[PDB]
């Protein structure tokens, strides 16, 4: 005797193609795809050890770090973000973080649940913060913790960071930084830069499936994570015992948890695409298309949010609504005439912009026109 | 740009092998399960991915055997489960009785200590389950705000009746908290009817899904324990009051929480769909039978299992005594290159002392049982003489 299944069940899966060209999922390629068509492995099969110490390699490479410490967690891009504040910061740590868009309220919000003592470095969305802004917000604050958005797909606004880590290391503070939205679409230096702790989203640039978020730690920011007094407040993102079974440490390898060998084998994919190609040919193709997007946007009268080239995220160019332009009446029709997501907006960019994104197999010129040309038809037949 | 050049591991291509899967591991997952996450990585926010979350969340409502609202998944592993339940329902200070005769109570010790909660262990032997007896004098006791079950326990090949217990919980104004990863559609399960509170499974188990995509459901009484919470939850990521919000189990306008792994929701609903279409109780009496078969198996070859009473045996695990002097995994190591089978090893109360065999997703066949017994046979004879 059970309660009798829902007719919503009785018919079949129908997912149609449509070019993923928002901030959003992105198009992964054929290649990426196939790879979550296997055997979902057990945890302790030497196929899957093999995969993931390439994983790390891959990972190790697109982050350009040496950091035995680099794994990923199982979930979601929001998993990095709250590994980091979760491991490194203890009930009364002095945790500063510079806001300027949504990214910086989710880790504000975190930090707070994990019982930080947070501070926060206000600025306008559209505008990066300096080298002396963050000098004096660490003087006044003396934080163990600073945490960055690098590219911060809500604005469209690419943070500059060369030095930021020195003047983090001269007193004493760790740097964390967010790559979900920057990672393989602009230069990457996670060591020169002397970053402490980074993460990045699968769905992103690197065209791979949602599911598995990348991470590595510094020499440093290990130490601080064994130094805690007291144990962490997830056992699922506690690193030390995470590592363990990534292999990170001079350990035997003990169960943690189920992997998600799928994702993790698109993911390998994902990396070894970009390996081929070469991470600086591929950092070149995204920021040539977002030249050509500039340049169409130019002559159709649009404007960008974030106004400044300099420090325009190339990967997500947030659109401006015109007066008189309804928004979703073009997004709907996009998709409806053309598989098109030209995506609304978000955070900051809430109800005044459109967020055109170049990720994974959409950053090619050919996607970039047509994504004008589908925008351009959209504004027309909806507004005449 | 002077990057560091790339591994040449990366050179080389993909090769994941096809292997039958009975272990307790993950499960053989069938074509069209697969073939589901060979499709568009959607946005969170279009009308197509939203759709198969309704189906998801119809399907999990049978599955579960509940008309809970407040159903829905949390992106990762099944530890996600234990952690999102504890997590959301304890606060600094609250106590929280854990029923202990295995590994995944010892996780649901260390998480509840770090979540900051007063913990009581009622211990016991791996072997044998808790007395409705055992269970009412420890909530007499410590008095506490939640009990937290191992319904099937994939570490020992244990399954622990569960008729009564949620009234008894309820007299005490204490909630009903259980472990359903190992056990969902192994065997009957009511949520509903029993009382229950708070229930998680994993979709590698017994549903035949791959890994990372967690189902998990909260009663009326639940809800309204977190609602009334005097601080809030640690963790936003699983936070059920804005989780929840997404998957559209309340009268709130949708705002985006974070981004759902499209793919294995759509292998997710393929699983369930597979189930309903079959039916819920011919699946769970093939399991059940599948399991009668393995024991007949192992019975002649003069094997044993951990969990001696039958009527305490979880169909979906059996831990299968290694003999005096026979080394594991010169058995398990001839089982994979031979056969490509996977023979798993112990872990927790039967690390050292059992191989665990699996009656999951596709190997839930008669004829995949009468595979494994004849391959496990041919190992030992092959390795021990
Ligand atoms: C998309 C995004 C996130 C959130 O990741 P999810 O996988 O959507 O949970 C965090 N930070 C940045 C910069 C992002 O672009
Ligand atoms: C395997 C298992 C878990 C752990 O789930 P993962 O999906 O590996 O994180 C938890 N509980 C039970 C009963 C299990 O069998």
């Amino acid at each position: 005797k059970f309660t009798p299944p829902p007719s919503s069940l009785r018919g079949p899966l129908v997912i149609p193609d449509k070019i993923m060209m928002g901030p959003g999922p992105s198009n992964c390629s054929k290649r990426v795809l196939a790879a979550l068509n296997n055997t979902c492995l057990s945890n302790f099969h030497d196929e899957l050890f093999q995969v993931i110490d390439e994983v790390k390699d891959g990972l190790r490479y697109i982050f350009q770090t040496e950091n035995r410490t680099t794994m990923c967690i199982t979930g979601s891009a929001h998993t990095g973000m709250e590994a980091l504040l979760c491991n490194l910061l203890e009930e009364g740590d002095i945790v500063l973080i510079a806001n300027n868009g949504i990214w910086a309220e989710r880790a504000i919000n975190m930090a707070t649940r994990y019982g930080a003592d947070v501070r926060v470095l206000e600025g306008p969305a559209d505008k990066p913060f300096s080298m002396t802004d963050f000098k004096k917000a660490i003087e006044q604050h003396r934080p163990k913790c600073l945490f960055v958005v690098h590219g911060d797909s809500s604005s469209g606004l690419l943070q500059p960071l060369e030095g930021l880590g020195k003047i983090c290391h001269d007193y004493d503070c760790l740097l964390l930084v967010d790559a979900v939205a920057s990672l393989c679409g602009v230069p990457f230096y996670m060591d020169k830069w002397e970053i402490d702790g980074v993460y990045t989203g699968s769905q992103k640039v690197l065209g791979a499936p949602p599911g598995i978020t990348p991470i590595s730690i510094s020499p440093k920011a290990l130490e601080v994570i064994r130094s805690r007094k007291t144990p962490s407040k997830v056992f699922y993102w506690d690193l030390l015992i995470l590592g363990n079974y990534w292999g990170c440490y001079d350990e035997q390898k003990r169960y943690h948890h189920t992997v998600p060998s799928n994702l993790i084998f698109a993911l390998r994919e994902a990396i070894a695409q970009i390996a081929e190609e070469g991470l600086e040919p591929v950092i070149r193709r995204r920021q040539e298309c977002a030249e050509q997007m500039y340049r169409g946007l130019q002559a159709m009268g649009l404007e960008i949010f974030v106004k400044d080239p300099e420090y325009r995220l190339p990967t997500v160019t947030c659109i401006m609504i015109p007066k008189g332009v309804n928004w979703w009446k073009v997004s709907e029709y996009a998709m409806n005439n053309f598989s098109l997501e030209i995506q609304g907006g978000f955070g900051p960019t809430m109800g005044i912009a459109w967020r055109a994104g170049i990720m994974g197999e959409s950053s090619t010129l050919q996607r970039v026109n047509f994504y004008l040309y589908a925008f351009k038809e959209s504004l027309k037949a909806t507004h005449p």
